[PDB]
């Protein structure tokens, strides 16, 4: 069963969490589970085994093994078994992760796919998700730092500060052209930096001299 | 002549009357023309070279005289018209670089950039793309607005060298500027009604209020207010 991968997750042992998700695909290959079954108990096992694969995978940066258990679990959820604790944030995982890539498209059709709409207001991992999409679709970049600043889902961090380095990314190319020069303070506030020493680690990469605590954008 | 033994038709006084700028005679001759070119069976292309080149350069002062004239519509017909006599083997005439630079212009300045990009595959001497002026200040102009370089098509707006491009110059900036209200919008707070007027490349004070009005911005004490 899978009371002992949850209790590796829950003590964060990563290593060990590979090595039992390694062992338990092993067991869905000799039972032809990889794929989902109208047998319920065993495809909400074999679904369980996957979330717990997009989980680890997101905890360990890979997001190459992220991408392959998600395109793994999701068809466990399109027909009817018992959603488990995690189906909201691996949901919640999965958009935000064509968020991060900029697959606009494929978020929306994701959204349009999912069987109950209602998640998105019941389920706060959806909900969460959702709303930044829309706060950086709208241009409220106030809004989407805000949102990334007070994030109380850890699992979100990863793909989150990929969204903000867009953000961030396009403030700075507006900025180095409708300005000539900028304090650093303002330049920290405009770019959603946490202090001035960050936006001397972006000036130093986009370019940009800083003098006397003032950043010069390069010209004509 | 071009079209026959004891013909007096020719495009000699049509020529004179566009060194002229007689936009007005040069239509009534191109009405004319054309009329003959009808008779003949010469709007569409022949292998015939000397009869395709004549029908070919009738249309060329069509493009030239309908930009001179502010007439879009009939300067988009004549471009239709000259384009398929120049996918043959043609000697080009002195005003292929320029028709073909106002096609691509014209292209660029209604957005429409695929097409630009299939235009520029299309034309046969891909050198053209260095060795002629005008076509190769375009396909800069086009580089630019795609890189977001706005300063750089303002200046080369401003330094153009090219009067018959004149009517896209105002249309092209047009784009530009939405996209650096666009930023200034994101990246500022407060701007002074003057130093908006210049980051915007516009040319009055009042101009930059319609475009206050225009995006939703509030106007105080000489000052732009972004929501």
């Amino acid at each position: 069963d899978l009371n002992h991968l949850a209790d590796l997750y829950d003590r964060k042992d990563w290593n060990a969490c590979k090595k039992e998700l390694l062992k338990l695909k092993v067991e869905l290959a000799k039972q032809n589970l990889f794929v989902p079954t109208s047998d319920k108990e065993k495809a909400s096992f074999a679904r369980n085994v996957f979330e717990y694969g997009v989980l680890v995978s997101i905890q360990t940066c890979d997001i190459e093994s992220f991408a392959r258990y998600a395109s793994q679990v999701i068809p466990f959820y399109h027909d009817s078994l018992v959603p488990s604790s995690r189906m909201g944030l691996v949901t919640g995982l999965n958009l935000l992760y064509l968020l991060s890539e900029n697959r606009i498209a494929e978020f929306h059709t994701a959204l349009e796919s999912v069987p109950d709409k209602s998640l998105f207001e019941r389920d706060p991992y959806v909900e969460w998700v959702i709303s930044l999409e829309q706060n950086v679709m709208e241009g409220a970049f106030d809004k989407v730092a805000s949102m990334i600043r007070s994030c109380n889902f850890p699992e979100f961090s990863y793909f989150m500060k990929i969204v903000m380095s867009m953000v961030r990314n396009e403030i700075a190319t507006c900025a180095e052209k409708v300005y000539s020069e900028i304090p650093l303070s303002n330049a920290t506030s405009l770019l959603y930096l946490e202090n001035t020493k960050e936006t001397e680690k972006l000036a130093e990469e986009r370019g940009w001299d800083i003098r006397d605590g003032v950043i010069y954008f390069p010209k004509e």
